[PDB]
């Protein structure tokens, strides 16, 4: 089997991407944030504290003939930005782009933090990291991908995110029309539960490539590119007027600037992020100070190849016995 679904930016900055997911019988379609940096599939639901719902589409298990309470199971998760959610668990039929899993753990939110409430376009998250990070207690649950894997033509999914445009998540096959040149595959460590890999270096604009190992995760659920302070400083030093602002919470730059590209290494191959991808616009409406899409990972504890990086590539998440990551230009 295979699946194929379109993923769509939630706003004009590509702050996140939503993908329609069918849950239950008859289908209830929710728009979920596919997140390769977490491993819980959770949704706004009929159980979510009413004051914490503001425009989201909710899953109502009582209206699904295939929903069953997973008795005793609870979940609770915190994300890198400080947001959080928690609740209980149902199993139900979940389909993505024509690909169906029966008995998928659907984690129903009783509580969500304010930043989730405030994002009316995101109805939940669908985790695509390794199932070892799944937060369901006392019986840990598997991701949609883990459950689907044995049924897939090939044990892979691919992320093809658009710049200010829709893209595609495919399951079970590699679309050879979706990228240019070859896919370069690189080793993955699953030791922390993430799609963790080592970039071979970087360049700023038309500058010389610096060979240097950068350990990080491929995370579709993170908006920006977070790299070591040395690297980030070298990038923003090429933008007149750019500075790190403690009050804003990162690097800002004059909105009148033309940003240089940023290149990262995948083995001997190179992925180029165009300068425009690194512009996240005015820090506040009408400001001439703009927020940068490359930020320091210092104090995160890990480097994150988020959407800013991933949307410049066709990315293969290879879930074979020995997992790997593939990157191609597109």
């Amino acid at each position: 089997s295979t699946g194929s679904a379109t993923t769509t930016p939630i706003d004009s900055l590509d702050d996140a991407y939503i993908t329609p997911v069918q849950i239950g019988t008859p289908a209830q379609t929710l728009n979920l944030d596919f997140d390769t940096g977490s491993s819980d599939l959770w949704v706004f639901s009929s159980e979510t504290t009413a004051s914490e719902v503001d425009g989201q589409t909710i899953y109502t298990p009582s209206k699904s003939t295939t929903a069953k309470l997973l008795s005793g199971a609870t979940w609770s998760i915190s994300y890198g930005d400080g947001s959080s959610s928690s609740g209980d668990v149902y199993t139900d039929t979940v389909s993505v782009g024509g690909l169906t899993v029966t008995g998928q753990a659907v984690e129903s939110a009783k509580k969500v933090s304010s930043s989730f409430t405030e994002d009316s376009t995101i109805d939940g998250l669908l985790g695509l990291a390794f199932s070892t990070l799944n937060t369901v207690s006392p019986t840990q649950q598997k991701t949609f991908f883990d459950n689907a894997k044995a049924s897939l033509d090939s044990p892979v999914f691919t992320a093809d995110l658009g710049y200010h445009a829709p893209g595609t998540y495919n399951f079970g096959f590699i679309d050879t029309t979706a990228y240019t040149g070859s896919i370069t595959y690189t080793a993955v460590s699953t030791k922390q539960g993430f799609w963790e890999w080592t970039s071979t270096g970087y360049a700023v604009g038309s500058g010389t490539f610096k060979s240097t190992s950068i350990d990080g995760i491929a995370d579709t659920g993170t908006t920006l590119l977070y790299l070591p302070a040395t690297v980030v400083s070298a990038y923003w030093a090429q933008v007149s007027g750019a500075k790190s602002s403690s009050s804003v919470g990162g690097y800002v730059f004059p909105c009148s600037a033309t940003l240089p590209s940023f290149t990262f290494g995948v083995g001997s191959a190179r992925i180029v992020i165009p300068g425009d991808y690194i512009d996240f616009g005015p820090i506040s409406t009408g400001s001439s100070s703009c927020f940068g899409g490359i930020q320091s990972s210092a104090g995160i504890g890990i480097n994150i190849f988020g959407d800013v990086a991933l949307k410049a590539a066709f990315v293969v998440f290879n879930g074979a016995t020995t997992p790997t990551l593939g990157f191609a230009s597109k």
